[PDB]
């Protein structure tokens, strides 16, 4: 029996409100958005609950491997840090209080809230620089062509999304009809790329980029348990799924692109790393862990995860979850050693809550209704058995081959 040493969690942050309403989001549909009770981009009551079920989830399943003591754990044997936003603060906190309840256990963040983090966001802190030229080279590459094949490769989802909006109804497709053009959601205007002039932003726009937000706003009104979700008009788990590949889309392209994926993930992997194996004054750890560090938590977003996964060429489907990145997951590291030979492995898991675990707010446990785990196959290591295990050096080889040197935090 393979005895459990150390866990890295990178998680996203739970359940939140969408990002602030654009004209384009009200003008492609004629119906009305329904309103949140917090905050464009925060964290919900009801998202912080579920990351404190899911809290609980983690405190089952790892005490059950002797990774934490019953009760209190060790001090300093977990840390949490989130990035410096509402929703990532509150749900580091939210997944302590699941974990360690009446511990005193507390979420850390950078000094000072009012600037970026780099270990979050590496390219807007300016650490390293995307080249135009070769961010376009790269997604053209990732993708398998130009961005205008867009509308074909996803056709049936991109006519989904307009028939979820009733899009040929709305103002934008009056507007389109108005000038005669037909009222083709795939194609209401080019899919476009820009990065900006200093090479700390990179952004797309168009049809690809409004259909991954507002398939993300569907599938958080299903989540916060808002009775009427895509005015009624998306029902299904295929249509779900095809919904979402938008969204996951627009992720793979924007975000786990390897050119883009290691200019802006570096950090956050060498941090993961570094924890994993306790190098705690290596290069890339920032943070103040103590030699009995069992956990740590990362409260991050879905782009990093992404960044991660494009890094390690890591790709996957959840079941029963349409979102790869999804609201309250962990794409999660295990650091194994066989106690006979003292050979040590590094596993990787997505554990997440499914559509149904969250909009019904279900308690979780390790034998009835448990949060569900899937395996990650990471390219270029042994991926052996179903714990897909890869070898310690191996691991630590494929890490210093995707690393970006010049990226460094």
């Amino acid at each position: 029996g393979y005895t459990l040493e150390r866990v890295v969690i990178l998680s996203r942050h739970g359940v939140r409100s969408p990002t602030k309403q654009t004209q384009l989001m009200n003008d492609v549909t004629p119906d009305k958005w329904p309103q949140w009770p917090v905050k464009a981009g925060y964290l919900t009551p009801r998202g912080a609950g579920l990351v404190t079920l899911m809290g609980g989830f983690y405190g089952d399943y790892f005490r059950s491997y002797g990774l934490l003591p019953a009760g209190c754990p060790a001090d300093e044997s977990i840390y949490v840090q989130a990035d410096v936003d509402q929703r990532t603060r509150l749900t580091g906190q939210a997944f302590l209080d699941g974990i360690a309840p009446d511990c005193g256990l507390k979420v850390h963040y950078q000094a000072d809230l009012k600037k970026i983090d780099p270990l979050f966001h590496t390219v807007e802190a300016g650490v390293c620089k995307l080249d135009p030229e070769k961010t376009h080279q790269a997604v053209e590459k990732r993708l398998g062509g130009p961005l205008n094949e867009l509308s074909q490769r996803y056709a049936k989802p991109f006519a989904l999304m307009g028939e979820v909006l009733n899009f040929s109804a709305s103002p934008y497709c009056n507007s389109l009809q108005q000038k005669g053009k037909a009222c083709d959601f795939a194609t209401f205007a080019a899919n476009e790329i820009e990065v900006n002039k200093e090479g700390t932003k990179v952004s797309l726009s168009g049809p690809l980029a409004l259909s991954s937000t507002l398939g993300e706003i569907f599938l958080l009104q299903n989540s916060q348990a808002m009775p009427d979700v895509a005015w009624n008009r998306l029902s299904g788990e295929e249509n779900w799924i095809s919904l979402l590949s938008l969204h996951n889309a627009q992720f793979d392209l924007m975000a786990k692109t390897p050119y883009i994926a290691r200019h802006k993930g570096t950090p956050l992997l060498q941090q993961i790393d570094t924890a994993l194996v306790l190098q705690r004054d290596a290069q890339g750890q920032t943070l103040p862990l103590s030699p009995q560090t069992k956990l740590l938590f990362l409260g991050g977003h879905d782009t990093n995860i992404a960044n991660i996964a494009g890094m390690l060429g890591a790709n996957w489907q959840l079941p029963q979850q349409p979102d790869n990145t999804p609201p309250g997951g962990g794409l999660v590291f295990e650091l194994w050693q066989n106690p006979d030979n003292h050979q040590r492995y590094v596993a990787v898991k997505m554990f997440y809550q499914t559509m149904e675990q969250l909009r019904n707010a279900d308690k979780l446990d390790l034998k009835n209704n448990p949060a569900r785990i899937v395996p990650i196959a990471i390219e270029g290591c042994e991926n052996e058995g179903d714990n897909k295990l890869c070898q310690l050096e191996t691991f630590q080889k494929k890490v210093a081959q995707v690393i970006e040197p010049s990226c460094h935090i």
